[PDB]
């Protein structure tokens, strides 16, 4: 009903209620603007730059921007007004000067935040395009920057922008791809069209809502595509001239480039120089505009991308028609990832298991790998949403997957794409922060985009809604406004059992072929005399209510769950000089009752004998015993965990070969290993009534995963157990699977496939914290913020 008018309402901030016509920055997208929106609000006359002959002109209100004497007071000068007409310098030509305090106009309650978001801005553009992006390069060198910023999976636009806005993984915010089916709604979300505007898709609490709820006004973050960039910038700078009571504190600009061109020309096509130059010019406009308004040393600016861009061509497409015979009974969400479901919910013939097998290791150079979503690397956090199909295809970088060839030529064109695994170098993107609240000329380590919501809340004095960041892990980016977290309180205190049971009280079906000077010696070990060696960073805290026992040994310390009948964690340190030994022949099947732990809170060997699918392994490896006599400790029933034979191939190679490899490379390592139970694939520790599988005929729960956290000195001239400074960590969460079908080369020796498996399942300490309810690194000499940064680190193994 578009017969109202935008007179006095151009880019109004509160969207008004239909059937009233709209004048906001989204009205175009809803085909809902007032009849006169173009005429009044999208003025273009005379373009975007003052020229010497316009200087001091008489205001003509038709003009796109103004060069008249009254423009600064009206807040609508062209951004280069002061340069052309008042002998000022462009911002980019001024020397960098530390911004120690906000230098703001009277009436500003807080430094505004401007988020300058760029689509497809691959991390290596900062170096490779540096000659053509002077404004961006100045932000980067003068402010705070990371070498790259890791997006979320899938590395698609809307998932990543909405993660930037919420601090949530896609599985939690609900935007799990650029297209989606929700079976509860029975509704589909797509790029073209109108279902995507329905608020039911968009979960969590984005920043603009966080701000508004806490009394901080926000600019609208979404811009209709036909609003030119120059007008987006002028609109931000006009909002910044509003009266104090009406002026927002937070704003966003969005550019469709360089992604748009990247799809057509590839990430480094010669056609890509011009898009980068144009984005740089836009930054130049904003910064000159801010300088004219005396806000260039007041506003915090974030320059951030959503994802990178890889080389991808029509010829590098895998077709499911080459694998499946039944291709017409499936629906594929295709491209740089695959999602499969049945075409019809009425077809009771459809079998996921037979689709997975038809897609598993079928061609020698196969460029995708099928997964049930719960088997995807836990670092992707891509499973706990009904909109994510059970069957997933992880597509190799530089490829696509499509159902049938006709899907590719009845739709070559494109040379770039994105969406792959968020660890891929080509998918990484950019972060720069510049302003009074950011540090000066500071480089920070790469970090994940899920962290930025909390920092944007810190920048605006807002309490963040509950999110997937680790608040405090990015304190090192900030001069002021840091968030001073406290360590979580321990909820369950351990028991410290002594010798309480005689050997003959145990009837576990286990067998094992097993001085005065050093009778004293081993009592001291059982009491915790080596614990300083093996537990370097304090006991992990247990953050839920449970019953557990600390068990000390010569070579390792454990926290043993009376509820799960196995350790929650097992801690041990392996020096650079440590020797690997074998399991002696007489000890191959040895399992020994632990006289500190009741038969009733023990595992039993008969269950493993009866369970024809399930075997067992050990958390502290017998191979790394300090002596023949200490080795007996490794065969305690309290160090045993359930393991599928297929998984024991992986585990044994880790423990026999890789631990000592790491200790020799890193100058000792401290290892914490344990089980994980996540049968509902939510990324969070299961309660015991959530466990779906037990060792047959027993109450021994079967883990879904095994973790290890491997810590050493960042200065590897110091040994792990005498480190004065910062730490270095790598971690994994390995799937506990009954086959090695994930690894196509598993018939080969473990030296050819195990380590590549472990790399794929690399993890953050924080990932393990969520999955176990444990809190690590409780007793170090480091600041808590530094430890939080360490807990968020991911070792990615990219070149
Ligand atoms: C990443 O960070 C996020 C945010 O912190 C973490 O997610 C949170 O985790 C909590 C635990 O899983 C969860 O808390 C539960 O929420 C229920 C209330 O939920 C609504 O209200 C909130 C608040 O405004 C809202 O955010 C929710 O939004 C979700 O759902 C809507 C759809 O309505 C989506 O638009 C939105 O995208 C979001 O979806 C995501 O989360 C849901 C779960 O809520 C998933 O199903 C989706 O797939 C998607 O991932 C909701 O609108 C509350 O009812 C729960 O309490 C029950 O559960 C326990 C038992 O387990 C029990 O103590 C209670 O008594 C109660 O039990 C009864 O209900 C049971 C379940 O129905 C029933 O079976 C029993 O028999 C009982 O009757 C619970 O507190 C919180 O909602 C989410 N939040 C978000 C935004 O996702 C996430 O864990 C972090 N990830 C990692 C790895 O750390
Ligand atoms: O059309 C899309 C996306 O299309 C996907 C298609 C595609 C294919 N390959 N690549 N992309 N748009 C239009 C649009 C408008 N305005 C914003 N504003 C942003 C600014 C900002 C800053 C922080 C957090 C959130 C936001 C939202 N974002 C967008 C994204
Ligand atoms: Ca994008
Ligand atoms: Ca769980
Ligand atoms: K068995
Ligand atoms: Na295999
Ligand atoms: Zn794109």
């Amino acid at each position: 009903a578009t017969s109202g008018s935008c007179k006095g309402r151009c880019f109004e901030l509160q969207e008004v209620g239909p059937p009233d016509c709209r004048c906001d920055n989204l009205c175009k997208s809803y085909s809902s603007c007032c009849h006169d929106f173009d005429e009044l609000c999208l003025k273009t006359a005379r373009g975007w730059e003052c020229t010497k002959d316009r200087c001091g002109e008489v205001r003509n209100e038709e003009n796109a921007c103004h060069c008249s004497e009254d423009c600064l007071s009206r807040g609508d000068c062209c951004t280069n007004y002061q340069v052309v007409c008042k002998g000022e310098s462009h911002w980019v030509d001024d020397d960098c000067e530390e911004i120690k305090v906000p230098e703001c106009p009277a009436g500003f309650v807080r430094p505004p935040l401007i988020i300058f978001s760029v689509d497809g801005f691959r991390a290596s553009y900062m170096k490779k395009g540096s000659k053509v992006m002077p404004n961006i390069e100045k932000l980067r060198s003068c402010g705070t920057h990371a070498p790259y910023m890791r997006p979320v999976y899938p590395t698609k636009t809307f998932p990543n922008l909405y993660t930037l806005a919420t601090g949530l993984y896609p599985e939690s915010h609900g935007i799990v791809g650029n297209s989606m089916y929700d079976p509860v709604f029975d509704a589909s979300f797509h790029l073209r069209g109108r279902e995507k505007f329905n608020h039911r898709w968009w979960g969590g609490q984005p920043l603009w809502i966080t701000a508004t709820k806490q009394g901080v006004r926000a600019g609208t973050f979404f811009w209709s595509v036909s609003i030119p960039h120059e007008r987006r910038i002028l609109t931000i700078l006009q909002w910044l001239s509003l009266p104090d009571n009406e002026r927002p504190s937070v704003y966003a600009f969005y550019s469709e480039q360089p992604d748009f061109s990247g799809h057509k020309y590839g990430p480094f096509g010669p056609e890509m120089t011009n898009p980068l130059r144009e984005i740089d010019k836009t930054v130049g406009q904003l910064m000159d505009g801010l300088k004219q308004l005396r806000l260039h040393r007041c506003v915090n600016v974030i320059f951030v991308g959503d994802h990178g861009m890889e080389d991808v061509t029509c010829d590098r497409t895998e077709f499911l028609s080459n694998y499946l015979t039944n291709v017409d009974d499936i629906t594929l969400v295709p491209g740089t990832l695959g999602r499969i479901r049945a075409k019809s919910i009425n077809n009771s013939k459809y079998d996921p298991k037979t689709i997975i097998a038809a897609l598993t290791c079928k061609k020698p150079d196969q460029h995708f790998k099928p997964y049930m979503k719960q088997h995807l690397p836990k670092r992707l956090h891509y499973a706990n949403n009904r909109r994510i199909e059970d069957i997933h295809l992880l597509v190799d970088r530089r490829w696509h997957v499509a159902r049938k060839p006709l899907d590719v030529y009845k739709k070559c064109f494109f040379q770039g794409d994105h969406g792959f695994d968020n660890k891929v170098n080509s998918m990484q993107t950019v972060f720069v922060g510049y302003g009074p609240t950011f540090k000066y000329r500071t480089k920070v380590p790469p970090f994940e985009n899920i962290e930025l919501y909390n920092v944007m809340c810190d920048l605006l004095g807002l309490k963040p809604a509950p999110n997937n960041g680790t608040h405090g892990s990015l304190n090192h980016l900030l001069r002021t406004n840091t968030f001073r977290p406290t360590m979580p309180d321990e909820v369950s205190r351990p028991n410290y059992p002594g010798i309480m049971y005689l050997q003959s009280e145990f009837d576990l079906g286990c067998t094992c072929d097993d001085n005065k000077l050093e009778e004293l010696n081993k009592r001291l070990h059982t009491k915790g005399s080596t614990k300083e060696r093996h537990l370097l960073y304090g006991r992990p805290a247990v953050l839920y209510r449970t019953s557990y026992d600390i068990l000390y040994h010569t070579d390792f310390e454990s926290g043993y769950s009376e509820i799960f009948l196995m350790p929650l964690w097992t801690s041990y340190t392996i020096s650079k000089q440590a020797e690997v030994s074998s399991i002696p022949e007489h000890l191959t099947n040895c399992v020994r009752p632990d006289v500190r732990v009741s038969p009733g809170f023990s595992q039993n060997c008969l269950a493993y004998k009866n369970d024809k699918q399930m075997s067992y392994g050990f958390l502290f490896p017998p191979y790394l015993s300090s002596s023949p006599e200490a080795k007996y400790d490794a065969f305690l029933v309290t160090n045993m965990v359930p393991m599928y034979p297929a998984f024991k191939r992986v585990w044994a190679y880790f423990q026999r070969v890789l631990v000592k490899k790491y200790a020799s490379e890193r100058n000792g390592v401290n290892v914490i290993s344990g089980p994980i139970f996540d049968y509902n694939y939510d990324g969070l520790r299961d309660t015991e009534d959530e466990i779906k599988q037990y060792v047959e005929g027993s109450s021994i729960p079967v883990p879904t995963h095994y973790y290890s956290i491997i810590t050493s000195c960042l200065d590897f001239t110091q040994p792990a157990d005498k480190c004065d400074g910062p730490l270095s960590v790598s971690s994994f969460i390995l799937p506990h699977r009954p086959d090695n079908d994930e690894s196509c080369n598993s018939s080969e020796d473990e030296s050819k496939w195990v380590e590549e498996l472990m790399k794929m399942h690399t993890a953050r300490v924080r990932d393990i914290e969520h999955l176990t309810g444990l809190d690590f690194y409780r007793k170090t000499s480091r600041s808590y913020s530094e430890i939080l940064t360490l807990k968020t680190y991911l070792h990615t193994y990219e070149s």
